[PDB]
């Protein structure tokens, strides 16, 4: 692609995105609103992270769970920073639900802002990831590889999830929804 779903990511990508990096490595982070970033909970940050390198401490963070204490896998983090995300909330689905033809915007562990087309993602459930239960899973069949954790899944005006995982054959995102930032 080099039209508007290309163009989507590209854009969310250079306004929206950040290199994460904790005592885990590099990961994706997708800045939500203001101060507010999303990063894969395994990344495990602590009380300082870099942001594209710079040194920043964490204000406050807190993991995701589901109804039954599953964890999502999501850590919001609030930054302190000078700069404000745009805020792209509205773009957060309210319910779970199955994507035709979805993109995953990666800036981490990549040589260049990268595109990729994982094609039709579905609502999955939860599954053990790396032998832990991982809740409201969204599965995509990609051969996904171990730099892409947090990389931003979506289509045109939709932003839906954050890589968390693969197996070389199946791609899992942690689905976001609005109400866990409104
Ligand atoms: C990013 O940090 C990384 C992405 C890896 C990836 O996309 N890939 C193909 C590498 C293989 C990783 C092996 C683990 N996969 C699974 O357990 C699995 C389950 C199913 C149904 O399909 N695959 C894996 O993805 N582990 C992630 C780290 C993790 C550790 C503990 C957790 F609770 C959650 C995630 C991982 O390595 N992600």
């Amino acid at each position: 692609g080099s039209g508007p779903e290309e163009e989507f990511g590209m854009s969310l990508i250079k306004h929206n995105s950040c290199v994460i990096t904790t005592e885990n490595g590099k990961f994706t982070g997708l800045g939500v609103y203001d101060r507010f970033v999303v990063v894969p909970t395994h990344a495990d940050p602590g009380k300082e992270i870099q942001v594209d390198g710079i040194t920043t401490k964490v204000i406050d963070s807190y993991d995701l769970y589901n109804k039954n204490g599953i964890k999502l896998e999501i850590t919001v983090l609030k930054l302190d920073r000078n700069e404000k995300f745009r805020d792209i909330r509205r773009y957060i689905p309210n319910n779970e639900d199955d994507y035709p033809n979805c993109n995953l915007a990666l800036l981490a562990n990549q040589p260049e802002p990268t595109i990729i087309n994982v094609g039709d993602v579905v609502s999955y459930g939860n599954i053990l990831l790396s032998g832990n239960q991982t809740a409201r899973m969204l599965k995509y069949s990609y051969p996904t590889k171990s730099g892409y954790c947090g990389g931003v899944l979506y289509k045109i005006g939709q932003v839906l999830g954050i890589h968390v995982g693969g197996n070389g054959r199946d791609g899992f995102s942690a689905m976001l929804l609005r109400s866990y930032f409104t």
